[PDB]
Formats: structure tokens, C-alpha cells, sequence
């Protein structure tokens, strides 16, 4: 029934399950393969709009005909939220929504959000190698559930989030009329930024800050085995001192295990902006004992640094293993023997099929309040470890082994709350059924921002329109 | 009111009640209503006042008000900047605390159970009398109320070592509006958390508080400098202060205030000249603070002969006034009317405009004007700005504050012309400090940031995001549970989600 009402307002566009171009659509970013066997991620219909009339007819239509939507960007989502629900949904896919315009002379850029962030990337190179975008690690990541979510990668210590540096959005209400920042208010402007956006609208283009680097960025990636080296206690240092080391220099653990002659190894990849001269210095200076080698280094525009953690037009194909993510803060160090307790759980899974990482959170997170967008972890993180299973299509086992891992580091974390990245989506840590129960993952993604996030789904979206497994909710029924 | 006060004198029925018939009523208003700007006014006048000994007091004028419409201003201390707990619009009724101060000192277990009608001061001594290497960090006010004080933050030369006085709170002791008395095991943790730092007065009335104790060195080293502002470019320190005051060593609090003072020309006549008190308290010897200071400010100039060392109370005492049991009175530094300011700074004034914000001073009599910066570096960083409803913590380089003060002596044009002036200074800071929300401190009590009439919600967050940048929001969340009538309800309480 829904069908006819949105071809009647305004194609081609319209995907159902009959049409040959369905199941393409479909899987093509649908980019978590454990939820593939779900029976839920087989919506009645895909809406790949061109112009905010196609998207304010889906709205119109979705509502007026009890259907669900669910928005689009990239499919990245951790929990596959964007592209599967348990009722009859349809997906609102971003794809041909992706117009860039860069603006070299005021440090913008307005980028329409079903934008890949390595696209973003590319066309801010062609224009200068000394601007850029902070993104995730990514180049696949859409711009729409990454603005969305917020945004941590290699440079987010000197430049903060992705949402530190929004100037402006455009978005469909649920109403239907179309509002920027200045026609919709900064407190559903403050939600967008890092509050789950799928539940206040769907976001379709943002005028985003553009901010220096150095014409010389530096990086490398140093392997050293956890196994016995006990020269590597810089991981005890790294720990209790990263988050106040430099703000050009981003170093990120991580943790897994690979044969050798089956031990721990320990990649320690880093982003500097600036010279490998100086990020020798530097890192001599602080951490002399990772050994960083020279040739274990890499200079050159920023770009290089993004295809080097991914011909120099490599970052618009979007072709390119099943998983879950765990997410957890830590504000005070790590004791060993508990590191060592949770790095052995390693051996416990297939080669190289489980990560344990280190995200850093200082220097410009320090310096931005909690409520400066809905992301509240700033001051204190010392950083963001994540817990990390993989496979291929019992299942069981991954996911026992994670929340195995996750409960042991329990009394050693982030407790009231217990800290959660938006961008590492994660339903063990709650999801909607109100308000009391709901605040159990709301909390946990936004530490008090979570209340000023219902007051303005109440004032936004009273009816709960814009609902999923970790919707804001409303106060009014 | 008749039948409020049959129902008081009816339902715990002595000399506890002061109606306007009672002589002592003028006194016991009078005496906690510390602002003289609000002398002349027609709205400190309650129906009466109850000087409660017990909670059963308190229980019976929460029900006696609630049944015959009187509203209630909580008083611990009475200095409060606006006086709101000695005022209102409305026929009210003061539920003064002044006979609630029992002090319970744990020594061993490192804390305290203060009842809130206890000054800070009588709190100091009763820690003194047990050990030398206990404290409490408080205002630098020891007449101030323990109630209202840990209702709102609290400041002080230790905060950057402890953070606030909200910040060291284990316990409680509440009367909600249903009169059940409640601790943070009873009342919840969103109440609990909500009772402080936030609008204390807006969700119960508290009658005691249980306290973390700190230790503090045997030997505690205060400072006073005075510098020239005017022409002597070191003390153009200044501009390193701002953006150093933060990182330096938490151990070390070191407050400036900028006014104005007569100097005489050497051409016969007084000259009126900026003048600069730079005091500091630093946790530890008289040596290491030199040392200190030789490190991080060479500019001061600061020569050992402006120092105090001595034990931890000797800095209270310093601050405020020499026998040492001058604590256990009340009366403090002589009758002066006032109206203050206050904003938070993220990024550094930038020297010209901090110049031109300190000329702003020559505008009123000699020394009836201060601007004053009070630094937020240290263990105020360490706390989340969601930990308590005090909202700024990190990234936060100073809190400054304006203040004008004047004589009872009023023809209206000099009492216009003062406020004008605060509002000037004000209004030209705006460009240089917080700006969305505009920051300020919650002890700094501030109608000019925005009121509750006399949209709901949309109108209230105009000033709670400015004292409670986003913590705000949840309180009114707690507020719908804990009161949803918003019995408990003044010019800057945080409403109600409920219509009414
Ligand atoms: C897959 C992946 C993800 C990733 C990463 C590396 C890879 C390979 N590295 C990351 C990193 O270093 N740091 C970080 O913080 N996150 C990282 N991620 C996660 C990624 O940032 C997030 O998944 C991202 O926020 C999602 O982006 P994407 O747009 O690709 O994902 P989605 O499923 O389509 O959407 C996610 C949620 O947002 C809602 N949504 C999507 N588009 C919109 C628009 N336009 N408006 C409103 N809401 C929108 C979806 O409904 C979903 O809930
Ligand atoms: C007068 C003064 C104030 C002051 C100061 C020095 C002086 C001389 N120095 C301060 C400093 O260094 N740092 C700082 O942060 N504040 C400083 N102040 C301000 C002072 O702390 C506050 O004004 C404080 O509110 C005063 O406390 P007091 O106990 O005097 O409170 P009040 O005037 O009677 O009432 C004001 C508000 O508090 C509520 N209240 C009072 N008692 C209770 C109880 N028991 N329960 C709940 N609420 C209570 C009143 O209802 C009113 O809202
Ligand atoms: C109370 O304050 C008034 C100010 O209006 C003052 O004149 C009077 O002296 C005070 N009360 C007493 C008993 O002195
Ligand atoms: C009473 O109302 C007036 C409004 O004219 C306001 O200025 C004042 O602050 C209110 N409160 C008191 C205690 O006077």
C-alpha cells in the first residue's frame, strides 16, 4: 500500500523485492556480515532519493502508512541498525545523495551526507594538501552516520571529533520541511552533531569545518611482540602518559596474536603532523623505548597518511570478515598483571581473529567540555580500548569470548557511567523497550547530555517517528 | 496565614516560631540579611520565621505551607548575593536553620556531619580541636552557611587542590516535600546527585551534611603582594597568569583583585591609581612556595616578608580577619551594599581588552569596584562536569568576577549608576569570555542571568545552562520525580515537567 503513495507524490528510485537491481542494492552496504543470515534485513522497499522532495515524499509516505525508516549513508554501523528491523521498514539509502563542494579560500566544505569520507578526503586534496577533514580510520565511512555518531580517528587529539568541526547541516524534519542551522535551532542543531541522528531526522547535507595541516604529515607503524620484550613497558607508560604527549601525534594500539615460529603481537600505529625529523625528536624525546627505526617512518601530504591507514585517485571505489565491537574508557591506567590477564584471553579464539586496541584521548578532547555536542567523554579518558571479534559465516563462541573479555575488565573501567563510543554501536548496553529503562544505554553514550537529548526528541519528534534500537525517546507517549 | 499558623502551632507545638508580633522578629531577619541593597525593598518581610531544633520542625512547616499556600525560603547563612532566602514576591515565611549546627568530627574515618545552620567557620574550629592535618576547602566567607554554600558549589584556595565543596560530599540528611526525611541511600542517586551543586533549595531542605575530610601538610604558607597595575609593566604578570594559572601546581591557589586605590602625586595632590592584591594559600612550607614561585612567576617579586606560614586554621583566619576561637562568631567585616557578576574564561582577555575592562574601574568611588579572577586549573580538570551539577570544570582557565559596592546613603541615581556600571563591564566582557552558554558560577547568584516568571521550560534554560551548562536539563528530570508541584519553587529553582 506504502508504495503507491510515494511514486503518486513524486520513478525509477523505488526498489522493491521484485526488481532485478533489489538484492544488489541491498548487500552492497550492508557492510557487517554477521547480520547476513538475519531474517530482518530484508525491508519492502530501498528509496535512493536525488533531491530533498524524494526524501520528504518517503517521510510523508513512511508515516502516514505505519511504515519504519531506516536511514543511509554507508552501512557502517556496528549493529547494522541502518539496514535491518524487526518490523516492515524501508531503507532511505544516501547513496546518490553525494554532491562536495570545497570552499579553499573560507576552510569549508559542504558535503552531502551519503558522501564516503574518503571522498571527501580526495576532493579536499585536489584543492590544497594543507586542509583537510579529521575523519574515522575508514575511507569507507559515510558521512551521514559518521557526522551523526561523532567521530574519532588518527587526528581527532589535535582537531577533537568530526562533530567539533560541523559549521552547518541540512535535514529533513519530520514534518517534512526542509531546515539548515539557522531555520532549525541549535538545540536539535546541538543533536545531530554526535546524538543519534537517525532518531531526530534524516541528515542530507553538512557545511563542515575545513582546518590546517602542515604540509609534512609523518607515520608509522611499529611491530614489537608483547610475548616477553619487557623493553616494551612503554605500553606502561604509553598508558599513563599518552593523553598528554603532544597533540600532533595520535599513537593507537593494537593488540593480536600471529604466528611467529602462535604470541602476542603489538602494532603501534601512529599519525604526527609534521616532519619525521621532528616526530623522531619528539617521540625519542618522550617514549625511547618503542625503538621508533627511522625506516619505520613515513612523510608526505596528509592524504598519504589516509591511503597509508587504507595512481593518487585511489579513495573513490567502494569495493573492498563478520564482527562485533566492544567499546569501553578508561580513565584510570590499566594495572599489568590485568593486562596481561586480558591480553592471554587472545589465544582463547582463531590467529588473528580477535583485536584488542588503544584509542588516545588527549590534547584538544581535554580542552572541549562534555556538553559541547552530546559526546560527553573528554576530560579524564585516558582513551578508548576496543574489543574486537572476527569470523566468517558456532557463532556463539565470538561472542561469548567478547563479553567474557568485556566482564573481566569490568572493575577496572569507566563505572558511573560505564563509558560507550556512539561511533562503536554496541546493543548489550541496553535498547529500548521508558525513560528509566532507556537511560541504561543513553547514560552510557551520553553521560548527561542524554537528558537534554529527550528534551529535544520531545520538543523534535513527539510521535517517535524516528525510532530504533537505541532511539532517543520521548517523554509524551 | 491564620490557619498556617494554627496549623504550625497545632501540629509540633515554644519560642521557635517568630511571628511579627514577636520582638525578636527584626533581629532574627535582620540578622542573616546580609545584602543592603535589599534594605529599602518591601519583600523581605515574611509572615514569620522558624528557628527549627529538630527535623520534626521542619516536616511540620513543609506540611503546614504546602496546606495553606505560604511559599518558604530555606536561610542557612543569609549570603545569599540576590538574598533570595530572606525575599519574596509572595506571602512567605523564612525557615531559618541558625539552631541547627551540631558538627560530628571523625578523625579516623576522615569525616564530618555538619548541620546546615553551622557556619563554615564553627566547622573549621571543630576540626582544629581534633587534628592539624584535617580540613575542609571552603569559601573564603566563614560566616557563610554550610547549607546554602554546599546547596550551590563553593570555591576556595584549595579547590584547585580538592576541587569544590560539593565536590567532597558523602552523605545527607533531607526533608522532601512529602516531609519523609530522607539519606542518599533513601533519596536516591539522581536526588542525591541533584541536592549538590544544583538548586538544593528547589528539590528539599537539607539538614545536615556528611562531609569528606582532606589532609593537608602541618605547615600552610599563605601570601599577600601588593602590586601597582597602572605603570609597572611587571606586574604586567598578569597576562602569564592567564595562561599558566591552570597547569601550575595544584598545591598552589594564587587569586588576583584588581580596584582601585587613592596614591598620592608628589605634586601635592591624591592621585587615584589600580592596585593589585595577588594572594595565594599553598599546601606546604614557606620554602617550597618561594622556590615555587621563583619558577613559575619571577614577576611577583614576591620577597618572603608578604608570606604567613603556620598551621592549616591560621589561613582561615588570615583570610578573614588572633586568639583563635573567634570562629564561633558570626559577625564579620562592616555593612556595605553590593551587587556582583561573574564569567567563565576559555580563552585568555587579550591584554588591550583586559586594560580597557580595569580603566572601567576609575568609573566609581575608590575601591567600591573589583574585578577579581579566581583560577580553575589543578583537580578541577580531574572532574567531570557531569560528576556533580556544577558544570565547569576542564578547559576553564578562570572564573572572573565583577563586583560594585555602596553606602546605605541612596538618592536612586547613585544606586542606578552602580548597577549600570556592573552591567557596562558586563556587556563589554561578552565578546572574550563563554559564550553559548555564557558561564556562571552558581554561588555567584545572579538574576541578571535570567529568572523563572512570576514557554516554561525553554525560558528557565536561559539561566541553567548558564549555571549548569547541560546538567540542567537533568535536573529538571529529577525535579518531576522528587517535587512535580514544584512546592519548592524561587527565582532561579529549577521547574517542573508537569503543567503546574
Ligand atoms: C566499518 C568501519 C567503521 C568505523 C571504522 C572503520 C570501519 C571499517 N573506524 C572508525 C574509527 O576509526 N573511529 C570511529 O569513531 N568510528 C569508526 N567506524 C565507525 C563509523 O564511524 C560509524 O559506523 C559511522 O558513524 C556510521 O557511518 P555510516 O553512515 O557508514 O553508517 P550507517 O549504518 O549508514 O549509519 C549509522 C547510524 O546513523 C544513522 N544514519 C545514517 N545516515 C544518516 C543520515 N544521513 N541522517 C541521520 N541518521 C543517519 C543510521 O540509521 C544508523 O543508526
Ligand atoms: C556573603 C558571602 C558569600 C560568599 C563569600 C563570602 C561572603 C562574605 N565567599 C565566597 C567564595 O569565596 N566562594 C564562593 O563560591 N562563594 C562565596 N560566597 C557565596 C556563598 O557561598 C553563597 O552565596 C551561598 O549560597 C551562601 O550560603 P548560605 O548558607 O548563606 O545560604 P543562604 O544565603 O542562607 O541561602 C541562599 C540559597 O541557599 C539555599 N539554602 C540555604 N540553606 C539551605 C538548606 N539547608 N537546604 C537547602 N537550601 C538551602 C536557599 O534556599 C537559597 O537558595
Ligand atoms: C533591621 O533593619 C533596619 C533596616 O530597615 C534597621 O533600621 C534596624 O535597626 C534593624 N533592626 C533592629 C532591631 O535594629
Ligand atoms: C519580584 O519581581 C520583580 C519584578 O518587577 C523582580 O525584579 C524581583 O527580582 C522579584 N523578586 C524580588 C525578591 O523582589
Amino acid at each position: 500500500s506504502f508504495l503507491e503513495c510515494l511514486t503518486t507524490r513524486i520513478e525509477s528510485i523505488i526498489y522493491t523485492k521484485d526488481n532485478p537491481s533489489y538484492s544488489t542494492i541491498l548487500n552492497s552496504t550492508s557492510l557487517n556480515p554477521r547480520f547476513f543470515p538475519s531474517s530482518a534485513r530484508y525491508p519492502l522497499l530501498i528509496v535512493t532519493p536525488l533531491h530533498a522532495s524524494h526524501v520528504q515524499a518517503t517521510v510523508h509516505c513512511a508515516k502516514k502508512h505505519g511504515i519504519q525508516i531506516r536511514i543511509r549513508s554507508g552501512g557502517h554501523d556496528y549493529e547494522g541498525l541502518s539496514y535491518m528491523s524487526n518490523v516492515t521498514f524501508a531503507i532511505v539509502d544516501l547513496r546518490n545523495l553525494s554532491s562536495i563542494d570545497v570552499d579553499v579560500k573560507r576552510k569549508s566544505a559542504w558535503v552531502q551526507s551519503g558522501a564516503t569520507l574518503g571522498e571527501l578526503h580526495y576532493w579536499i586534496a585536489k584543492k590544497s594538501q594543507n586542509l583537510a577533514f579529521p575523519g574515522v580510520v575508514g575511507h569507507t565511512v559515510g558521512i551521514g552516520g559518521m557526522l551523526g555518531a561523532g567521530g574519532y580517528g588518527y587526528s581527532s587529539r589535535k582537531y577533537g571529533l568530526s562533530a567539533d568541526n560541523i559549521l552547518d547541516a541540512q535535514l529533513i524534519d519530520v514534518r517534512g520541511r526542509i531546515l539548515n542551522r539557522k531555520s532549525m535551532g541549535e538545540d536539535l542543531f546541538w543533536a545531530i552533531r554526535g546524538g543519534g541522528a537517525g532518531s531526530f531526522g534524516i541528515v542530507l547535507a553538512w557545511k563542515v569545518r575545513l582546518v590546517d595541516v602542515p604540509s609534512k604529515v609523518t607515520v608509522f607503524t611499529a611491530i614489537r611482540d608483547w610475548d616477553n620484550n619487557a623493553t616494551k613497558k612503554f605500553i606502561h607508560r604509553y598508558q599513563r602518559r599518552i593523553a598528554k604527549v603532544d597533540k600532533d601525534l595520535t599513537i593507537i594500539v593494537r593488540f593480536l596474536t600471529a604466528s611467529i615460529t602462535i604470541q602476542i603481537s603489538t602494532f603501534i600505529t601512529a599519525t604526527y603532523h609534521g616532519s619525521q625529523d621532528r616526530l623522531l625528536s619528539l617521540m625519542e624525546k618522550e617514549f625511547p623505548e618503542l625503538g621508533l627505526l627511522a625506516k619505520e617512518c613515513a612523510e608526505g601530504a596528509w592524504v598519504q597518511s589516509i591511503l597509508y591507514f587504507n595512481l593518487d585517485v585511489l579513495l573513490n571505489r567502494t569495493l573492498n570478515r563478520a564482527f562485533k565491537i566492544k567499546s569501553d574508557y578508561l580513565k584510570k591506567p590499566i594495572p599489568d598483571q590485568v593486562l596481561e590477564n586480558l591480553l592471554v584471553k587472545l589465544y582463547e579464539e582463531d590467529i588473528g581473529e580477535t583485536f584488542v586496541e588503544f584509542f588516545p584521548y588527549g590534547g584538544k578532547l581535554d580542552e572541549i567540555s562534555e556538553s559541547e555536542i552530546p559526546c560527553p567523554h573528554r576530560a579524564g579518558n585516558l582513551y578508548n580500548l576496543r574489543y574486537m571479534v572476527l569470523w566468517k559465516e558456532a557463532v556463539n563462541k565470538h561472542l561469548s569470548w567478547i563479553r567474557r573479555a568485556y566482564n573481566y575488565m569490568t572493575p577496572y573501567v569507566s563505572k558511573n557511567p560505564r563509558g560507550a563510543f556512539l561511533n562503536f554501536r554496541d546493543l548489550d548496553i541496553g535498547t529500548n523497550p521508558y525513560i528509566k529503562q532507556a537511560s541504561n544505554w543513553g547514560t552510557k553514550y551520553f553521560k548527561n547530555n542524554f537528558y537534554k537529548l529527550i528534551y529535544v526528541k520531545t520538543i523534535v519528534d513527539p510521535t517517535n517517528f524516528f525510532t530504533y534500537e537505541q532511539s532517543i525517546p520521548s517523554l509524551l507517549p
